[PDB]
DNA sequence: TCCCTGTTTCACGTGGAACACCCT
DNA sequence: AGGGTGTTCCACGTGAAACAGGGA
């Protein structure tokens, strides 16, 4: 039994990292795989997006990350059986001072995540961190934590630097704390394929990364999110787009991710 | 004069606080008034929107908050003559660090900000400020240093939630540090009007904030960003959008927030 | 008494004249009022509406106008009991022929239907015609036996040319042997008002002739009669759509056109 | 160089007979093929869908009929090269009391069409003709110029009937006036294919003539006219869809019913 | 070089209709 | 059988964007 840990991380808001873990997590658990979702943002969009209102959540991540609780005991089951969730709340944005009052004595701070984790990292297939925008503490934790890292982009102009401040945090994490550090893909969100500026936000992308983007197997075609309506309905109704609407662009997208991580 | 100081501001990231601040400042510099723009995000993404590699960038305002330099030293001037920018590099990431040691040491961080603004709030008619996507201790010294704020809003199912959040932080505040803080518009952004989401997103805004919403007062219409590439391809050429493309949908739009704000 | 005499009359084919006619005839005899349906085509639409297998017609309408009956013989009972019907046969085509030798004579053969309906016109409240589709000697006869003229109008490209057509037919019917022959209204048929061509012809015909379209005195709101196939299959089942199915939307716009036409 | 005569033919209006003449006589045309198609209904609405209205038109089929002209004389260019008309007009109309004359002397009247197209039966492919809604002395005319019949049906309740009686007239003829008449085929048109009624027309048809139904000369496929707003715009603009929009369903599938036509 | 036009493609909202469950 | 639901499925209208060319 080992899970492979994977951050869905982008130092930039709005650009899909929230629908992408949840969505993620769903198509992971429908092949019969157990899946650990761990909303580790404040505002708590995964935890919302899944059907859990904030006021109802009395126990955080936050609470496990001080040690105040066992990830044991804060873990929710959801609609379906092969997805549980980490929930958060706004407490956890009190991390930010902890994790410098630790930098304070410590050499302690970035791994507050990895050890947290470690009672349950043999009872999953996949944990999957849904992580908050910037490259501060929780960011750090998240990646430090990480196997793995899914890149959720925007294909705006932005996305560009964005890039490039993202890879230098990763890599030089990966001659800190979590030297196994992988990158298991890029994966373009809200893409809508006939926009020049999309074309062109692509293509000085790939110049420099095709090979970090995620593709089909059997056909080899990039994975690639469309923009879709449906997916951004999908949090109105507490569930996945899988459950929502199975045949979506949307839905179907995020399967064929789900098959892709599952080759290796 | 004395300068108001406005602050583009919102809980979440990637509702187009950056693209409004920008645009905001270019088109009140086109009515010849003359105002100061500062990046105050460590992602900059006002600075590259203006055309000024971050690379080139010595030292930010990052510096004038430290005190290794003053305001005054740090302003560039813009491709527009009536407008100026304090440009922002990650090196600000470094904030929050001294955040938390200000306020151990004496309650001091929150207005770090506003004390860095005094030294030219009287050379400017407005000063807008562009903060990062949290209620982090960033966007407190933007909000604590302003007479105004400027809230752009995305209308998709968490706008309801991160703007009570956004308030809710304002109303600290006003009863904190900076009593005459108010709300100066809510501003729709990235707004597709036919879409069930928007429609669903802004009626319940609308009961509870109809009057905070920008009107154009010649007719009493909201003033809405529409959806439009040319606002997203106008930073890759460094350039705001009423130089970019002037008959733009969205250059219009912006050009009546800036009338708007203009009338008082 | 004396029964109103009221011709469903369109210079083109499926324009629902037939439906028209049978479920206006129906509609007015749930209100108990006593009607004659005269089916005047040669097709014989209308007799097959209600039920009457062509194989056991025997002694036609068209018996009756060269005197080889009266029209009382000819006279059915309809499962409605306040609704009978005068059934019509291929036999009817002959009249054509007797009508040019007719007028050869004497000017005799445009009021043959009038006469022939004079025997019982005291015997009904509303005499309603169901004409065929051309301006020939059946339509003329049955604009020259009526008091008032139906239009039933598809939103299609040549309906302005086919009332004008009509219209012209009428009026020179009004100088010549029926002075008193008025329009009572036009009935857009088959409405379904989402199409672009259905509001361009609806809008050239308001434009001529807003005032003639029939009214629900209760809003004013125009009368039209919904596509619904459910008036397409009511007469295979030999039944008119008030006792097909009550509730659809072709019979709640049927009942309204009856009692539109029972104000006067 | 023998002509093909083909009626478009069916008693019942509104069926689709012009259209179909109209668009099956331009897509006859593009298959470099030499056609003349001829408006026999006095309404004139093939005509007037070639862009000719009928103010404009100096002499007509009307005036040929009578031997006033012959038919190279009233012969009129199209847009399209391959394609000529011989027009119509409400004159027209007075030939069924012409054909009623005849009938008093000479057993003639029948084949007055037949007389006046033999002057340019060997300068065509094919000579379409577009029959008015009766079985009238207009349609007699039409059956017994004709080598071939294509009969038009929209699958409704009414087609059951009028099928049975248009074919009793042809098999009439065949023993009468014109022995080596066929039917080229069964069309389908405005066709709804989900449609409950539809389905059962279609299978009460198919029981008797499905031998006789329009096909694909490659996959052995119905021909069918879908139901398509776009033909219904078409005249609108003096045009067939072949000109107006060649990738419309409309379009195809009487491009479809060409090749097939052609086949044999 | 600018900028006018028309045409194509696309996602989304809309509503009539067949249908598989539903109650009872 | 009767009288909901809600679900899928279709054609059509709409508006943003790309584009081709057309234009002195
Ligand atoms: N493929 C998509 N199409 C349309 N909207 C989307 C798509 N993916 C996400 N969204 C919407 O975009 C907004 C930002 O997405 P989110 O996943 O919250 O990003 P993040 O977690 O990176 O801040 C939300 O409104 C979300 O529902
Ligand atoms: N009205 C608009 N239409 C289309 N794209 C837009 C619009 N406003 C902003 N964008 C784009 O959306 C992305 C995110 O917006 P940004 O202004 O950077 O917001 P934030 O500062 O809140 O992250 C950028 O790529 C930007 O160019
Ligand atoms: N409102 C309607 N919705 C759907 N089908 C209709 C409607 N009105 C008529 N029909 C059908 O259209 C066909 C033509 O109508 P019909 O009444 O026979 O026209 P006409 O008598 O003018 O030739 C018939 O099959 C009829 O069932
Ligand atoms: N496939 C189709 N889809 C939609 N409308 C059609 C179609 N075929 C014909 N129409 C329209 O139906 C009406 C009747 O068609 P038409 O060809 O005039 O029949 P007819 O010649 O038998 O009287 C016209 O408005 C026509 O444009
Ligand atoms: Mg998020
Ligand atoms: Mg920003
Ligand atoms: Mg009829
Ligand atoms: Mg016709």
């Amino acid at each position: 039994m080992m899970s492979e840990i994977i951050a869905v991380a982008n130092q930039k808001g709005g650009v899909g990292k929230t629908t992408t873990a949840v969505n993620l997590a769903a198509s992971l658990a429908v092949h019969e795989k157990k899946i650990l979702l761990i909303d580790f943002d404040p505002q708590a969009n995964a935890t919302s997006s899944l059907g859990f209102r904030r006021d109802k959540i009395d126990y955080d991540i936050y609470h496990v990350l001080i040690g105040r609780k066992q990830i044991s005991q804060v873990i929710l089951k959801t609609q379906m059986p092969f997805l549980d969730l980490v929930p958060s709340n706004l407490g956890l944005a009190g991390f930010e001072k902890t994790f410098y009052d630790s930098q304070d004595e410590n050499k302690r701070g970035e791994l507050m995540l990895k050890n947290a984790l470690e009672s349950v990292v043999g009872l999953y297939d996949y944990i999957i961190i849904d992580s908050p925008p910037a490259l501060g503490p929780l960011t750090i934790n998240s990646l430090s934590a990480a196997h793995s890292v899914i890149i959720p982009i925007q294909c705006e102009f932005f996305a560009l630097e964005g890039t490039k401040l993202l890879l230098n945090t990763i890599r030089m994490l990966q001659k800190s704390t979590n030297p196994k550090l992988k990158i298991r893909g890029f994966l373009p969100t809200m893409h809508v394929p006939q926009l020049n500026l999309t074309k062109g936000v692509l293509a000085e992308l790939f110049k420099y990364f095709d090979s970090e983007f995620f593709r089909d197997s059997a056909t080899g075609e990039y994975i690639m999110i469309p923009k879709s309506v449906k997916l951004a309905e999908s949090p109105s109704f507490g569930k996945p787009i899988l459950l929502y609407d199975i045949k979506s662009n949307g839905s179907i997208a995020y399967q064929k991710l789900a098959q892709s991580i599952l080759q290796g």
